[PDB]
């Protein structure tokens, strides 16, 4: 059953995210961040139940909160990544103690030639893109390769300071998210080109508003946590298509101005 999950990890966000988190001019209001934060997390761990672990803010690693590009889990295997951007490397050191406590098999992203972020990886319940990117190399993503040996992994070029999941992520089974900018377009032909399997699309015209959480929870079914129509109304109308969907808006719009999006914020496990 693809999306099932039981736990969440999310972490706190420090005051210096405001002035310190790495951003591509938007003032950042942190107590609103937090807010939404909040809620974020309460809609995980509250409204749908997950066992949500919840990190403590570390005020030297102002990017802490964006705790999926520090690890990626595949049943019960978690890598502990080596993010591209080298002032985020210890962030691993607490989300790897998480996971030891969750019973996880770890494996650390530890060469030192090779970076990835979470955020570049795009699990789709039959296999893995992996964005090309600033922070993803091609070596990070032979080590990813090397970790979830029962999946095809294939790499997809990224361009401009974007994460593959800049654009994309999946709303349900064999359903991907896709934004309709040239960029986002032109990733989803390579990755349908390179692999077998036929994935349905749902279009959005906001790129951003293509990056949502789907999860398929015990006596809820679908899950869709998903952009606000305050934030991107024209993007919200299409979700709201899905008729057979627990559709839940979810703002980001202050995480967002340091590129934080909603997949950003917590990675999901899913535990016997
Ligand atoms: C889904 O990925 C969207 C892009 N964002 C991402 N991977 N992580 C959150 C932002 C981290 C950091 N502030 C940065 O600008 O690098």
């Amino acid at each position: 059953a693809f999306g099932r999950a039981t736990h969440a990890v999310v972490r706190a966000l420090p005051e210096s995210l405001g002035q310190h988190a790495l951003r591509s001019g938007e003032e950042v209001d942190v107590a609103r961040a937090e807010r939404q934060h909040q809620l974020y997390v309460g809609v995980l761990g509250s409204k749908l139940g997950l066992q949500v672990v919840e990190l403590p803010a570390d005020e030297s690693l102002p990017d802490c909160v964006f705790v999926e590009d520090v690890a990626v889990v595949c049943e019960e295997t978690a890598l502990i990544t080596r993010p591209g951007a080298p002032s985020r490397r210890k962030e691993v050191d607490m989300m790897k103690e998480a996971l030891e406590k969750l019973q996880l098999n770890i494996v650390e992203m530890k060469d030192e030639n090779a970076t990835l972020d979470g955020g570049d990886v795009l699990f789709t319940g039959r296999e893995f893109f992996v964005g090309l990117s600033k922070r993803t190399n091609q070596r990070g993503a032979e080590i990813l390769a090397d970790t979830f040996k029962d999946y095809a992994v294939s790499t997809v070029p990224v361009a401009d300071g974007l994460h593959l999941k800049s654009f994309c992520s999946m709303a349900g089974p064999n359903l991907i998210a896709i934004g309709s900018s040239e960029s986002a377009q032109k990733a989803l032909k390579i990755m349908q080109q390179m692999s077998d399997h036929r994935y349905d699309k749902l279009t959005v015209p906001d790129d951003i508003a293509a990056n949502c959480i789907y999860l398929n929870i015990p006596n809820k079914g679908h899950v869709l946590l998903h952009r606000t129509p305050e934030e991107y109304p024209e993007s919200a109308k299409v979700y709201e298509k899905l008729k057979d969907h627990m559709l839940i808006p979810v703002s980001m719009s202050e995480l967002e101005k340091v590129d934080g999006l909603l997949t950003c914020c917590s990675v999901l496990i899913n535990k016997k």
